[PDB]
């Protein structure tokens, strides 16, 4: 029987992949900044029926902290994140410690002695920043080999410019530290992820894919401006995403960075089937009607490629469970 | 050096097919109705130049006219079929003869004693009328495993019913040929095909995939009808449609029937590319605005997971030689 860490089992992710973990029959420790707040950490009480689950403190900032946790262990998800915001001096305040946290639960998994693979959670920002494709007027398929372009970022910092500069220099650095230290890494890049999910105070991207239905100003300013930029967005379920870690875990095979999307939609697409399946909340399609613009479009090839296999393939099954998940989290009036 | 045979040596795909082979280096052979005829066959000369191949005369309707043709080939691709006209017997005029003249190829390929693969093309006309979902109101991605329903299309005879059974009964009669005769059998399903070829006097799709800019009224309405049924259309380059034909020639492990696929645009996302690149045409991308529908695709996973690639993966590298084809053809008069 397999032992694996799943760092921060407060998160929306981290809690649907601690579940799917258990159903397969591992043992499973996981981390959370207190684990007396049962009121966030209620879900990991009920998973506890499942299989053996362990609760840890831990905290990226505390060197040291995921020693405990990723003792024993087999494989680790690295999946807790710092959330974002507009700071002062992104560097010191995200970029900085976005290196140093990821290097220190590296560094847990290295003396733990035991981890056979680290699977890096990261995210298509790592990917979809180029100055050249995204503004040359042409169609554009990205795969693995597309990273971020830091230095355009750092020299022109449009809003947002830390995320993406955090992702691609965590994962960088966390390369060269697993290859300088005989640790195997493997990470991989999701979409906006859609679904339910354990964790009872999740936000995050059920926020922005449930925008349309709720009508958050920044849920719904961040689809557009996703499709703005690529023609489309891009969507999986979260536990389509959850297998694939595991998969990406299990096969040894498995190497370097991978994609992990399913569904590209317009927003007049989205909009059309959420109106239509769920029109007690007033969507207005036409409120997304756009010009055609480039499609540029992630690969999801690599992950095919090597064997894997999506379960929610049409945009009803990607959307199958989520706003119930909504509903209940709050997001939702009703 | 292998050697392989291509039905219809003056036919759109079969012509494009034989450049692909020659340049891979197999010597070819062909087969044209009538090999003395330039308007069609001029381009036979052309392609001679680029390595060894050989021009036959044989009929589908000519029973064993296929003999020569086919021995000592390694591979044979059964590419030539009968083009679809309206009959006042379907069944008597298309469909049983476009079975026969398969099983008549099928036969020589026995004779031969040579032939380790036959690769028939067929189309997703066989793949993809599915009225059990084409009416349900939700998304599908069809795969391999779906097949067009001849009971519902030879009781209701819609129109153009008799191509797509054409197509399920002579895939299933091949397939059955086949293993009663221990002879290896995979079989191609292209969507609508885009792109260049030798053949000199093409029109199939070429005049579809061009309709919005020579203004074509049958495949104008080819491409409408496709789009209020799945809600998009489905293209693939004419290369990368050959070069998967010779891939599953190649890979042992190819086995049964696979779609063959890359893009699937709505008509409005595929016109208003088509009137920024070639304004010259008039189009009116306001001309093909509909409402969204959901999405009966076709799923890309079994060629890419068996590790082909297609190389044409943006709508404009699909569309990057078609134009001036269908120029030099007289299908678009400027
Ligand atoms: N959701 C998506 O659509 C999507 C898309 C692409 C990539 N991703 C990536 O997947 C990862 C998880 O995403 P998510 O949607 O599950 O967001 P999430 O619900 O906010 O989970 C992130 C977790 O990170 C933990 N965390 C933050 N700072 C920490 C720290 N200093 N020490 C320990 N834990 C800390 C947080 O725990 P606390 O409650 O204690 O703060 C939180 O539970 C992220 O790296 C994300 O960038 C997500
Ligand atoms: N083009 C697409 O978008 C598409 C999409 C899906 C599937 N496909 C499949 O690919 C196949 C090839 O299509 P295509 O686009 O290349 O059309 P095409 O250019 O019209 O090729 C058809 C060839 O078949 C020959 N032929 C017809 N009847 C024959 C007979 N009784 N005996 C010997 N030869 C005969 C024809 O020779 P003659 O000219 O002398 O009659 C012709 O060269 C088709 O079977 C199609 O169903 C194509
Ligand atoms: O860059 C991003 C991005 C993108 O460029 C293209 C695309 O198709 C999807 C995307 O989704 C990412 C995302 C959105 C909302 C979230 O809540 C989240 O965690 C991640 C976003 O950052
Ligand atoms: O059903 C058809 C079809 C479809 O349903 C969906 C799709 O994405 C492409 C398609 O293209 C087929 C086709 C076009 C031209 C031909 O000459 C031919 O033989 C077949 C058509 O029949």
């Amino acid at each position: 029987m397999k032992t694996a860490c799943v760092t921060g089992g407060s998160g929306y992710i981290g809690s649907a992949l601690i579940k799917l973990l258990l159903e397969k029959g591992y043992a499973v420790k996981t981390t959370v900044r207190n684990p007396d707040d049962m009121e966030k950490n209620s879900h990991l009480k009920d998973l506890q029926k499942l299989g053996p689950l362990t609760v840890f403190r831990a905290d990226m900032d505390e060197e040291g902290s995921f020693d405990d946790a990723v003792a024993g262990c087999d494989y680790v998800f690295l999946v807790a994140a710092p959330l974002h915001f507009e700071a002062q001096d992104p560097e010191k305040e995200q970029i900085e410690p976005a290196i140093q946290g990821t290097l220190n639960t590296m560094r847990s998994c290295v003396k733990a002695g035991t981890v056979r693979r680290v699977i890096l959670t990261s995210s298509v920002a790592a990917v979809y920043f180029r100055p050249d494709l995204l503004g040359d007027g042409h169609g554009h398929v990205l795969d693995e080999d597309s990273w971020s372009d830091v230095d355009f970022l750092r020299a022109h910092k449009p809003p947002t410019w830390s995320h993406c500069v955090s992702k691609v220099l965590l994962e960088k650095e966390a390369g060269r530290f697993a290859e300088e230290h005989g640790i195997s890494l493997v990470t991989i890049l999701p979409v906006i992820v859609v679904g339910a999910a354990p964790a009872p105070k999740a936000r995050s991207s059920i926020v922005d894919c449930l925008s349309m239905l709720s009508g958050d100003e920044a849920g719904l300013a961040m689809l557009r401006a996703i499709q703005k930029t690529s023609g489309e967005v891009q969507l999986v379920h979260v536990d389509d995403l959850c297998r694939a870690e595991l998969f990406l875990a299990e096969n040894a095979t498995a190497n370097g960075r991978y994609i992990c999307s399913r569904y590209h939609p317009t927003l007049v697409e989205l909009a059309t089937f959420l109106a239509q399946k769920y029109p007690q909340y007033g969507v207005k399609p036409t409120d997304f009607d756009d010009e055609e613009r480039p499609r540029v479009t992630m690969s999801l090839e690599k992950l095919i490629r090597e064997g894997f296999e999506y379960k929610h393939n049409t945009l009803e099954e990607i959307y199958d469970n989520v706003v119930e998940y909504g509903k209940a989290l709050g997001i939702l009036p009703y």
